[PDB]
């Protein structure tokens, strides 16, 4: 099977690369990251969200796998001593395919309407200055939202930015994105739902510039300052990422991992 | 159709439900608080919540409908004015229909188990005392809860207790439960995940004790202490409420007229 | 000087108490629980609180020295391994004496008023049923909270159930009583500040009955259900809690400890 | 009495101005913006902070008067309907003088340092970028923040930005600052302490670059992108800011009309 191999860079992880086209040299198993169907990620979180977007535009033909050089694996899989083993593995076909949920993010200007796809989350600040938009659901106008900025995450999304302005975890089998407040003013003239809410599939939800459009706006790493803004439009996905797996290592117990415990 | 109407038992609501039952004395339209198809309720949202738990057993028969005398409906489409509208409306049989997901709680002892049915969410309080459980889900061990409680909401639910404790608003369309804290005790030795958590359906989760097996448990507006507790589990019941509707009414305009203005 | 031990009744608290009575033994130094001028605590958190109100009424003629067992000493300074050293340095006088303010709860009834001193915190919640109070400060009506409790926290207390509840963590040299909520209602209708409050010494918090007159008042670990309530008043008590120190172990250097780091 | 007054510059604001000016003509009562006794506030809350911060070096020997033309008058006593009143009040000297605290902010570099009298709050934010601080109190490491960034505030500055990252709200006779969190990321490899911190007068706060040692640093409306920054220093101003008053307006009836009720 045609594959890839990213690395973070640092010795350790060029290394670790290098060893495991050594060991697919001995199966069948051909280096192509042109066409990849397998791309595995040797790094950070960071490391495997550049892998995603370097390949956003084949997300249907790619199985993801990640080896986490950090401390700290939400896309991980597999630690580096683990490697071996995983080269066996996928030399073997041995694997089932997850899928997980993402974000679609539509900005319209004053033509042409930027599209961006996101794993984790896109997040809507002011380029100054006070950031103020009208939050419109499904062309219904649900809030007029002051304050530092909005977040629209993913279901794996919801253990990043989102998890840190006090959103819902929510398990990646549910088609959905989850909105979130960033320090809201609420006083007896302004108003804002002052919770985070969680969208279903096919619902729309469009920020519309009240003064003032200019916005600092956010995909995964990915930060751009975007002039001339008439809407931000979020919605889920009908493209989903794909991970290969190879033992149970269920979303609850990465979790546990991550903030409670080993 | 077979139909009945509840009331709050104040003389406004009374009046209301005579008169709407005089006036489907002109259809047909027959009175059977046995086995209706129709459910009105005129009322609170506790009148409402009285409702549903009277006909828990048949709510695959059944398409509930609110008329609201207080502020604030959540569960009421209806307002006292618009009582003879619905009355023609209902007797034309113009209406669509619109189910909401439930949680299934179940209760067991050193048997015979208990289970019991929320429209908005059951909670776990101790009867004393320091609360602290082993919360276990899908059988992993995930965290050691200390601190006041544990509320586990539906979508509808989420407007209610869940969204006084910090959890998210979720549409009704997705088939999930809410677990939010009370609460929680955080500090170097004491750890909980101190996020709310959106479980979907066929996920279970287990609360198991650690001391001290007695617990304040409530369901919708019923509180009962139960003791001798070995296990309270929580699921996405199989079972669904159904509403007739009528005119658009959109979840987040409601949770808009609610929560923002009128 | 005139002494006396408390221990948490364990074999480990009950030999370190009986240890270091034998040192004092060698020293002058006489046991006396009637009239002591030193208190020592030897257990958890609770045993410290235990000690405290046991002497609550000559708290201007005790310095409070705490040994913890368990995790965790907030009111302790030493461990049970330092116990030599501190019979050496208390025989010798060798200790300055810092103070942290307390909080003053009265209930009135429909006479006689009952007056709780807390070290930690007094809370409010109903004894059923809807929580609902007026909440006067220095006799302006300021909110009507409806909710699931309220807690009154003092400067050391706020480490405590205060932090919980999303409360500010202030240091003890600040004359100060701070106020935070347990599970808000907000919407359209029903308001209150969603934010803690911290007042100053010499205002008065008056919380009054709206329906309902029956409550559940905590005082650090005592719990008394209190019928036929007209008022419940807070304020910053006259009277202080001494501690007699030792080596300089600042506050924030223990918050350190508790919550971030050993 | 030497005095002047600041306008928000529309029509309204600056003919309120040419009133009071024409009023106090007929009185003793000179108008001089180079050494005034008293400043007149006409416009916004940023009105009276540009009016504050234009003075601020002469804080000693002035008093404070605001009239609000917005909602919403935290600094405002007055509405302009009110003006000729005022002008009589003022005149007559007819007022007490109330005092509120202030922050400190020090900036070092690889010198000079630069000093800001903060009236409300100041931040800091990372100027990319991931945002990570040392946490120095009184000389001891408290914690390593990772997040969106940190705020202090002033007791009067709690009603504001501090209010909407969660901070208590204190009353101003408490000299204090409070230090609050934006997205704090916690996990089980980084740790924040998640709450708001109260700081006395004389206690230091300083933070320090792990990096990384650019920062966008906000003194009340100035925001500024500070570079090679060595330390950040936050404690409590010997300056106070100075209110002439009039009639009784509790700073808790300032903030239940504020947040609650008219
Ligand atoms: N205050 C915050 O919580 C904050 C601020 C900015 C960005 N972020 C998160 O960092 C991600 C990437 O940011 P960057 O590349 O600028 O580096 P960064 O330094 O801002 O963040 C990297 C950190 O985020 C963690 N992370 C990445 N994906 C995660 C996931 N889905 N769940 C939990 N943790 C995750 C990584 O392990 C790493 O510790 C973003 O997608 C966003 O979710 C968080
Ligand atoms: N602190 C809290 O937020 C708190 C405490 C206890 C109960 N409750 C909620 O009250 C409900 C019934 O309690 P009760 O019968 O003991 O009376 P109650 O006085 O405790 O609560 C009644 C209030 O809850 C509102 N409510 C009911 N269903 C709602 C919904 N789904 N969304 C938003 N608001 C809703 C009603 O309009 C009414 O104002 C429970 O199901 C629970 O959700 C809330
Ligand atoms: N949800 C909560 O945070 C919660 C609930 C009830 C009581 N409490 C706290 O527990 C204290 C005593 O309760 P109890 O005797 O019923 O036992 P408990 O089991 O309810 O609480 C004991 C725990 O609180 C800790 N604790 C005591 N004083 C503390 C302090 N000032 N700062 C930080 N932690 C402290 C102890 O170390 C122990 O871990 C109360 O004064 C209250 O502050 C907390
Ligand atoms: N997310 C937030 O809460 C947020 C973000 C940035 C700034 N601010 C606040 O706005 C103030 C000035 O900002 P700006 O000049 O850039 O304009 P801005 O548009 O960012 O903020 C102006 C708003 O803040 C209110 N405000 C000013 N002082 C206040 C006070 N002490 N208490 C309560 N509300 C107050 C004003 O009434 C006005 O509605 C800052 O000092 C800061 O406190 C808040």
């Amino acid at each position: 099977m045609k594959y890839m191999i990213t690395s973070k860079g640092d010795e350790k992880s060029d290394l670790l690369r290098l060893n495991m086209i050594a060991g697919f040299g001995e199966y069948d198993m051909e280096y192509d990251d042109v066409e990849p169907e397998i791309v595995i990620s040797i790094g950070g979180n960071g490391t495997f969200l550049s892998a995603f977007h370097q390949y956003e535009e084949r997300l249907d033909e790619i199985a993801f796998i990640g080896i986490h050089t950090g401390h700290l694996g939400f896309y991980a899989d597999w630690r580096p001593a683990e490697a071996d083993k995983l080269v066996k593995l996928l030399a073997k076909g041995e694997y089932q395919k997850v899928s997980y949920p993402l974000l679609k993010t539509t900005v319209k200007y004053g033509k042409k309407e930027a599209t961006y796809l996101a794993l984790n989350e896109s997040t809507v600040k002011s380029s100054g200055g006070p950031f103020v938009v009208d939050v419109v659901i499904n062309d219904i106008h649900f809030e007029r939202f002051r304050g530092d900025g909005l977040c629209m995450s993913t279901p794996s999304g919801t253990t990043a930015y989102n998890k840190s302005l006090g959103g819902a975890l929510m398990h990646p089998s549910i088609e959905a994105m989850q909105l979130t407040e960033m320090a809201s003013i609420n006083n007896r003239v302004y108003r804002t739902i002052g919770s985070p809410l969680v969208f279903p599939k096919h619902h729309v939800v469009s920020l519309q510039p009240v003064n003032d459009k200019d916005f600092q706006i956010s995909v995964d790493h990915l930060s751009i300052l975007h002039r001339d803004v008439q809407e931000i439009r979020y919605e889920v996905s009908a493209k989903k990422i794909h991970f290969a797996r190879f033992r149970s290592f269920p979303f609850w117990r990465r979790v546990h991992d991550s903030f409670i415990e080993d």
